[PDB]
Parts: C-alpha cells; structure tokens; sequence
C-alpha cells in the first residue's frame, strides 16, 4: 500500500516516557460512491497532535492507550486522485487541488438540523492527515484555486479555528485585543485581528524568540507572561483593559490573566484544550456583575472552511510556517514539534 | 418640607442587629433650568435596598455607614409637580404623568460616547424614590400614557432590568429557560421568556409557596433547588439542557447550578448582587471547550426605559406586586419586606 | 399502489380556465439506504400551491406546463412505515410520528457548506405531500412528540416560513409590527409577534371577515388596506411608524404601503412570492438616506425545524386551521382553496 | 473678531450660476459653562459642503437660500482655547488636541434614550468649522493623542461616516465588497474594507485617475462604471456577485448597478446623499424572494467618535488628502473642490 504514521505511544506518567510517532505500511484506501481519495502533498502538525503524544489527557487517558496504534493528521491539502461515481457527479474530479475537513456530520441529529453541526451528536472524525492517500466524504472535501500553494493551504484547518476564536471574541473597528501564546494560532490570531480592525494588540508568552515572532506578525506590543507586574504595563500600554481576549496556551495562569485583562463589557475567548485541575475561579461580584463581562467556550468551529478557504490570499504564512520536512523525514519534524521552538510544522507528504 | 424615608443603619454584624429605615423631614427641592420635580405617587422596593439594609456588604460596608442618614428609592411613578424653564422648552410640562431613571449620564466621558451609558465614568445617581417630591435632570424623565395606572408603572425600573437580562441570555423563539429565583424580577423574567417566545420555562426556588407563584406567571415548571437530583429532573423535564439561564438569587450555590444546567452553547446571566466569597469555578475544559458556554454579567442595562414602558400594557402586575402600603404605613411594608414573603411592594406615597 | 393528487392543469391566460387538480394512481415508493417512507396522515395546503394553480407563472409559466401531470404538496406530518438500514441504524424507527422538509440540501456545493442551504446549489425538492405515503431521505425527516396531534404539526412547514420573517424582521420586545396579509401565514405571524414581545400589531386586509380573525388571533388593530387614509390611522393608532413590516400578499400596492408605514431604521420583510410587474420604487432620499430603512427578502428559511416543532405547543391553530377534509373528498378541499376564504386547509390522508 | 467662511449664494439654476463661498468677519464666540471653544487647525471640505453650491437641492432649496449667508465645515480638529467651568469640571482643559462632532443631541427625546441619538428629534447641528474659533457643547468634544497629527485627525468625522456603512454593509472576514465611487469615503472604504477581513475589494467609478487611486489604497480592481458589460467583468473577477454593496456616488445609475452586483443575502449600503428623482427600482420577485437581498440606509452614524479617533493611526491618509491649503488661500481651495479631481482637501486655519 503506502506510506502512513501512526500515534504507537502515549504520555506514560507512570515510567516517564514521552508518546511515540512511526510509520507503517497501510493498504490503499478506495471510495465508496459519495467518497473522494485525495493525494496528499502537505500536511501540518497540530498542537492537539503535541498533546495526544506528550500531553496530559484525564479519563481519556486510557481509552486513547486502548486503540493504538492510531492514524492521526487533520490538517492537510492534496490532489484528488480518485472520485466516486456519486462524488464526480456533484463536480468532484481527478487533478482538482483541495483540502479536508476532518470532520464528518450526520445530517441527521438535532444539532446537525439546527446548524450546529460543530455540535452534531453522531459525530466522524477521519484522522488520516498523516498518509499519502486519505479518502474523505465528498461533504468533507473543498476546492482551493488551481494556482494554489499546496503548503500555504494545509493551514486551511487551523485558520477555520483562528477565525472562530476571532469571531467569538468580537474583533472589530478599534477594539483592543490580547492574544494569550505566541504559537501557530497565535500567529494567525494576530494577523486576523488586524484584518478585523484592531487598533490595538498585545501578545503574551513565556518564551523571547516567539514575542519576537508576534511582532513580526504585527503585534503592537509582546509581552512576558511570566514578569510579575505584566496585566499593568499591558493596560497602561493600550491605555485600558483589552476588548477581546484569547486564550490559546490552555493553561490556567494565562487564563485568570485574560479574564483580569479583560475591559467591562468585554469578551475572552478560550478555544485552547485544557490540562488537568481546569479551574477559572470566576468572581460573580467583581468580574461579572461590576464588569459585565463575556466568557465563551469555543469548539471546532462551524462552516468557516470556504472563509477560511478565501483568507488565505490574505495571510502571510512565511511568518509562521517555520519548518518543511519530507514525510521522509518524519522523524525530525516530530522532533522539532516535541521541541515546542517553532509556530508551525509542515510535512511534504510526496517525498 | 415633605415626607421622606432614609437608611438610618445598615447590617451591624458584630452585634447582630438589621439595618432601619425612618421617616425624617426633608425640604422640598427646587428644580434648576434643565430639572424636573416629580409628586411621587408610586414608589417600589427592590432587592438592592433589602442588601443595604439586611446585607453583607463587603469593603462597601465602611463607606456606606459614613454617610448615614441616606435618601434611597429607585423605582417610582408619579405626576410633574414643577418645570425648570429648559425642561418646558423640551416639552416637559406639570401634570405629565412619568417614571424616573435614578441613573444620570454625563454624556461626555468615553463610555457615554461609546452609547454605554451604563458604565459612565461620572456616573450620578439620584435616590430620592421613598420622597413625596423628587428632581431629576430632564434627561432621566420619562412619559407614560395619561391613562396609565401609576402602581404598575412604578415597576418600570426593574422591568429594564429584566429586559436586559432576558435579553443578554438571548431568550427567544424555541429556547428553553432556566430561571433561578421566584422573586419580583424572576416573575418579570417568567413573563419576558413567555413574551420571547421561549418553549420550555422552569424556575428554581427554595420557599414552594413561590414556586406556586411561578406557575401562576406562566412557568411551565417549578423546581426546589435545595432538593438533590434537582438538575437532572429539571433536565428530565425540558428534554435537555437549558439554552438560557437567568441567576437571580445572588447565591453561589444556584450560581453553580446554574452554569450545570446550561446547554452546549447555552447563555448563562449573572444578574444578581452577590456576597462574600462570591466565586463560580469555571473549568476550562468542560463548561468551556467541549461544551462552549457563554457566561455573562449585566450591570444596570442602557436605553431600556421606552422599552420597559411600552410593555408594561404586556405585563400582568396584579401576579408580583402583591402587597400595597401608604407612605404613612411604611412601617409595614417594611416588615412585610424584611419577611422575604413578597415578590414586590409598593407604596403609595401620597397617602 | 396508492392514492396521490397531481396538478392536471395550470392557469391558461389565452382560454381563461384555471388549474385543475386530479386524484391518479401512483405506485408504492420504496426507500433507498438513507431514505424513510411515511404513511402521511395530515397535509396542508399552501399560497404556493394555489399560484401554481390560479396563479400568473412568468417565463416559468412554460416550463411547469411542461412537465404535467406534478406531484405536489410540502406540509405533512404522518408516520414512519419504513425505513432503509442505514436511517435504522441513525435511529428511525417504524411508528415514529414525524414531518418532512421538502427541501433536500446536497451538502457539498458552497452555500451548502457556508451554512446557508435555503441557497443550496444542487437543490432538491421531494413534492409529494398530497400522497397517502411519500419517501424523504433520512436528512429530511424530523421527529415530533410521541402524544402530538398530528394535524397541528402538518403546519410545521409555514411555520418555518413564518418564524424566519419574524426574526428577519427583528421582532422583539416592545417594537411596533405591521403584517400585510391577513391569511395562514398571517395569523402565525399575528401569534409569533405576539411571542416575540411587540407591544403594538396591526393587520391589514381587503377581506372584513379576515380582519376580525386577525383580532382573534391576537392583534390589536386590524385595518381595510384599500380605505383610503389607511395609513395614517394606522400610525395614528401605533403612535408612530412601525418597527417591522411583513409582506405577505404578493401584491404590490400592499409592498409599497408597507414601505411607507414603516419606521427610521425600521426592518421590511418581503417573503411573499410576486406576480408580474413587481416593483418596488425605492426612494434612496427619503426611504434609505434620510429614514436609514432596511429591506429585506426571505427565501425559504435554514435550520428552522426543529424550533418549528418546539413552537408548535405553543401556537394555536384552532385559530387558523378553518378546515379539514378527507383526501376522498380532495375536490371540496380544493374548491375552499379556490374560494380564497379561508386561512389554512387541511386533508386528512388516510380517509 | 476673526476670520469664517459663509456660503453666500447657492446653485441658481434659472440663471446658471454656481455657489459661492467667502470670508467675512465673525467676533470671537465664547463659551457658556458647558461648552468649549476650539481654536480650529485643520479643516476638511466635504461631498455635502459641495452638493449645498453646486448641487440640486429638492424643496429644500427655498429654505437653504432664505439664510445666506450660512456658516458651514463640520470636519475639524484642532486645540482647546476656552472652557466653561462645568466642562473644566468634567476634564477638559485649555491645550487640549481634540476634534468636534458637528451634531448636538437633545438628550431627552425618545430616539435620544433608545440611543439612536443619530435620529434625535430635537437635533441641533453647529456648522462653523470654516471658522478659526468654534464654540461646541462639551458633549460634542473629543480628545485626541497628545503627539497627534492634526490633519489626520481632520478627518475622524468623514471616518465615523465611512465606519458606519461598513459595519452595515456588514464587512467581514472573506467577504467580497464593491464601492461605487472613488471620493474620499470611497478610499476609507477601501482601506476599511481591508480592515475588516475582505478578500475581495472592487472599486467602479467614471474617471480613471480616481480608478487608479482605489489600487493604491488597497483595491484589489479598479472598474469604470460607464463601461458596458461591467457586470460581468466585476463578477467574473470576484467569482461571483458582490456579498457587500457600497453606494457613494448619489446617482441612481451606480445604485441601480450595486443592487445588481449584490449576491444572494448580500448587504447594500445607500449612504450618499440623493439629487432629483432618485429611484432605485426593486424587484420583489427577483431581488428579494428569489435572492433574499438586503438594502439599507444611512444617517450620520452614532457613537462612532472614539472608534474614529481609534482608527486614525490604522489608515493612511497620505492616499486620501490629496491637497492643503491655507485659511488665507480658500478660494483655491474651494476652485480644487469645484474641479471635482480630489478625493479630500484640508484647509489649514490658522494661516
Ligand atoms: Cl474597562
Ligand atoms: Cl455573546
Ligand atoms: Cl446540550
Ligand atoms: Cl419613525
Ligand atoms: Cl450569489
Ligand atoms: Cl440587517
Ligand atoms: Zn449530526
Ligand atoms: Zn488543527
Ligand atoms: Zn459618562
Ligand atoms: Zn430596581
Ligand atoms: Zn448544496
Ligand atoms: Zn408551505
Ligand atoms: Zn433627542
Ligand atoms: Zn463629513
């Protein structure tokens, strides 16, 4: 068959040893009448990927543990290779460029028939973003231009949750916003929230290089999350609270620090995957009642994939796009993922 | 001059007395160019008065005390008594029937500008409800019908409160609410979630004479909320979780039973005055990713008065005000009010 | 097989005859995998359905005439009587009570997968409500309460129609609303803006007898469109223009009236389907720069049956449902369409 | 006193003359106690200010030249030169860098306290920004940064304009947006509709320079509106029709041609001011049953001052003002208004 990695390890806490990614050999995969089997020729490395592998994961620890070895890779573009008679009839056809959503909705339940089919209840997830053919339903499966830069638009999938989170947050006109991580979504955060009018925009992180990196991508200020005093200079910086706030780091200090960031009547979004003891202690009185605040929750997002689709043009990924790697060498970008150094990792998947 | 009520105390914990309120004389007050005197026919009682009085007052508690003897009443109707020469200009006129809005904006800071008039920064509040005669600037004054019935519309002000909550918890067509307290407001709250088309309305309560009380308004069930299983019935009972939760009681208990009850992608309002220790622990991972909860606050609501006049004639009062007193009286009402039995009182202070 | 009604004639200009509808014998339909049959037991007939038949057709008079003898009918509720194996396996059973969506979506085409699938590419529609059993597939098919009376929920579908007016109208709590037309979807409107908090509805007809049912269904004001003056009283009476207006007549002297009636920033909806010459003059002065109106249209609605069904307790169409007949008696049911009396008609299928 | 500019005649169509403006003396204005004079620095010229001289003026014609000579100019910055004592109170001081908001809101009008102050019924509007001192009500003053650039900040008002037929246009991320007409506002709708996420951004207009001026603002095409078959070619490079419509020209031909570039539940925006017989025809049938299209107009703006003031430092306006002259040059500069070639002209007022 073909080339395809597979998760063969999770974190054991009780040995101290980190999760394990490898390749092996999968069958060709064929579609059925409304299915599509895509070429794939980049695919990108995740942050949920980071923490299925090194990552602290609750109850969920032992189902996971229960299905390896598992196929995994959700963002992803290609080429379509090979279309069900159903599928070519509704337009698909070999040589179209695309990319995937993983995401399978039923059509069926209530929340699908509300239009909440980021909440649909008989929920599929394909996770094969990792191999060199993946087939998908023709429902999951979008055409990008036929100029398009295959490695730009493996970003399709993140940017739909980037455009959520941005959505969620009310970025607009002359709004203030703070971006909690100066990771990939962070990277792309920025450059949404200037593309939604914000006057002003403030990153938070721990590490320099990547404070160095949100400037870059047209921060106004990047500040050290770990500096004691920081929620002051960020509010003298934007001369007040922040409008809009997202939490993208998943941890619980940067949590309470948005929500303390965060101006009356304002929104924070959290839209990352939270570890163990998850708690925002939420103060009724002072944060809600006094400041009319707005908390949100975000997950996966709904029908943003032709938006996002059509951003593209509009973001500069050479600012967060940090390293290329054959599926060859697999080894190193995971590597270079575990290193937690760089926004965003692509593997070119035909070398 | 005239009648007049003050706070004479307010909770002295260390030595466990309640707070008083006392008739004293006061002079009739005079209205400059831009301010209208009111005859004060109607004046309601509200939840924030009974906290002063019987409340746990936090760092608030030193300052209030300072400035005893203090005029209070916020919610009040009555008839134009005497005319500044801007105010007639405008069209205000003596014997207009109106209600008052307690709240002057400064119509120059920021947040005025911005339309937020509910966080001015030089916020001025005028608190002479519980007065037979009181001046407001123009601005605050509000015509109703001639024919109006002056007790109803004397609940205008709290009406605005309701409004602003219903509508930040986005009851509308379909929805399920959950509303947490059987007092004035949640009554108001049952009849707007009937009035925005909600297809599912449980209140929660400890006292089961207000739960009857709930269902006369036109809830479709009423739960005790001290009686364990209680979620689970009421989710039973609404087939799911709730799209709108509305926390009234100003307790963390129903606070966090609350934010339980709340549907994926549900809004939840913190509308209440909270006290001591007023903490909900949010978790990230729960509340917020996998489900995507909204959680919001509401300080006083902007723009609502027309609203809140226009459906008063919507509204049936004779199923929340259930006790009225004279001014003379208002020993009674009172004590009526520190029973915690009513929903809402009012005085007739005229008499 | 079974009985169905089919339209034999449409409206012929050139004879002046009017359509005809004719009862035939139609096969047993069978479902597919995905597809679900229903033994129907209530249907309804709409405004839709009479244009076809009385009614002027445009360039899309010849292409319908072409295609005699049609299946028609799209409001029904019934019963499962058979499923294909995979909706069993999504949770369709025989016996559940249920209705349809004409409208099939095709999930992959670009409006599809914006959200937006009333402007679905690759639109389908299964027509064939006037039939004693009809297949749908699974996407199609919604469940309703296990005690629901199933004639009430045959109005499901204009009930979809007239939420989706409502909301695009902005109803809500204290606006003025004005409803042109005072037919079934009319009177759903009158209920719903009652249900969405309007303080002021006013209907306008031609018809007297359908004026006095707009009362009875909750308006307040119920006005002669043709008696000149109409307007002014009309606005004499809201005390001012009107909030939302709804355009339900198709005719254009009742499009433009509404225009005028309506307030500064006020919303228009036009979901009504036109005949010839359907203009509507905009004055760009007076109606959009100086009263900063908004217009809007309404095609089909998206997402809305699942409220739909959560509404229906809460209406009453004892109000608006004047008759029913049994299929056997298909021809009466028809003449009282033609008659143009009465607000909605319904056949009972399985008589 | 000082040096003001008046409009001494206007449009004389039975003769064919043109308008006139020109400098008499004005004394010195003093403020009241709540108000605040300006020493103006910067003045812009608008579309308005143009339309009043050399434009057709309606019935409003009589009236307009009943009161010539008229002060006029409402875009302005400049310093704090005088303040009452209840301003100083309220924080401004003499030195102060700030603009002006030509309208004055009542304050106690029913529009005025739902917050549609842009609807204000007893609306007073203070036009002397063709002045080198100004007096304005507090509330109608604004600070601006310290080290601000006051030609900028000349044009926050046109800004606020620009700001809200963009938020009505409904401006957002991946949509496509077309502007007709290649003035000033049309190139703050370019840069503002790059600021709000558009990925596609087509300009039409008669004259080429001015095409060409929309690519240096940030168009992606530049189209002459006179051309035939311009449709086509604009929806040809969009992909598709237009899902935000602009209209700044006034004239009925370009409002015509936006509502026919509008998709399918696409937004219109008409907020120029109209000339004789402006009618812009609406299909009902095909507009908006069919294509679900929205139109809207637009008055003034509301509470966009410090959102404007916000944005000033996002724009560039050294592609937007395109001359400056002196107080003591007006008549060129008003000879360059009449050319019609620039987008904005500032006039410096203290030279
Ligand atoms: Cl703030
Ligand atoms: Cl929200
Ligand atoms: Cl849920
Ligand atoms: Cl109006
Ligand atoms: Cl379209
Ligand atoms: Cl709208
Ligand atoms: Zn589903
Ligand atoms: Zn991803
Ligand atoms: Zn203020
Ligand atoms: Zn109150
Ligand atoms: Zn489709
Ligand atoms: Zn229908
Ligand atoms: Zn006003
Ligand atoms: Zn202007």
């Amino acid at each position: 068959g073909m080339r395809q990695l597979f998760v063969t390890s999770i974190r054991d806490f009780e040995k101290n040893t980190m999760g394990t990614v490898d390749m092996m050999e999968a069958p060709m995969p064929e579609p059925k009448d409304e299915e599509i089997r895509i070429k794939v020729v980049y695919a990108s490395i995740c942050g949920s990927d980071t923490h299925i592998l090194t990552g602290n994961l609750g109850e969920m620890e032992s189902t996971t543990r229960s299905m390896l070895p598992m196929s995994f890779g959700h963002e992803l573009s290609g080429v379509i290779d090979k279309v069900g008679s159903t599928a070519e009839k509704m337009g698909f056809k070999v040589g179209q460029k695309v990319v995937a959503n993983y995401a399978k909705y039923c059509g069926c339940c209530e929340n699908c028939r509300e239009g909440k089919v980021n909440l649909c209840s008989n929920m599929g997830y394909r996770m094969n973003g990792f191999s060199e053919y993946a087939v998908y339903h023709m429902s999951q499966i979008f055409p990008i231009p036929d100029d398009a830069d295959l490695k730009d638009y493996a970003l399709v999938e993140p940017l739909t949750v980037a455009l959520s989170s941005a959505e969620q947050a009310k970025i607009s006109y002359g709004k203030s916003v703070a971006i909690m991580g100066a990771g990939g979504l962070g990277m792309m955060l920025v450059q949404l929230a200037r593309l939604a009018g914000a006057s002003t925009i403030t990153v938070f992180d721990i590490v320099p290089e990547k404070l160095e990196l949100a400037l870059e991508n047209g921060a106004d200020y990047a500040l050290n999350s770990a500096e004691e005093g920081v929620a002051e200079r960020a509010i003298e910086l934007a001369g007040g609270r922040y409008d809009c706030v997202l939490e993208g780091t998943g941890a619980t200090a940067a949590a309470k620090l948005g929500l303390q960031l965060l101006a009356r009547d304002g929104d924070a979004v959290y839209f990352a995957m939270y570890g163990k003891d998850p708690i925002l202690p939420v103060n009724l009185q002072s944060d809600l009642y006094w400041d009319q605040k707005h908390i949100h929750g975000m997950i996966q997002g709904a029908w943003q994939f032709p938006k996002s689709i059509r951003m593209i043009p509009r973001m500069d990924f050479s600012k967060i796009i940090q390293k290329e790697h054959t599926l060859t060498n697999y080894k190193q970008a995971f590597e270079d993922l575990y290193s937690k150094k760089y926004a965003k990792i692509v593997i070119k998947m035909d070398e």
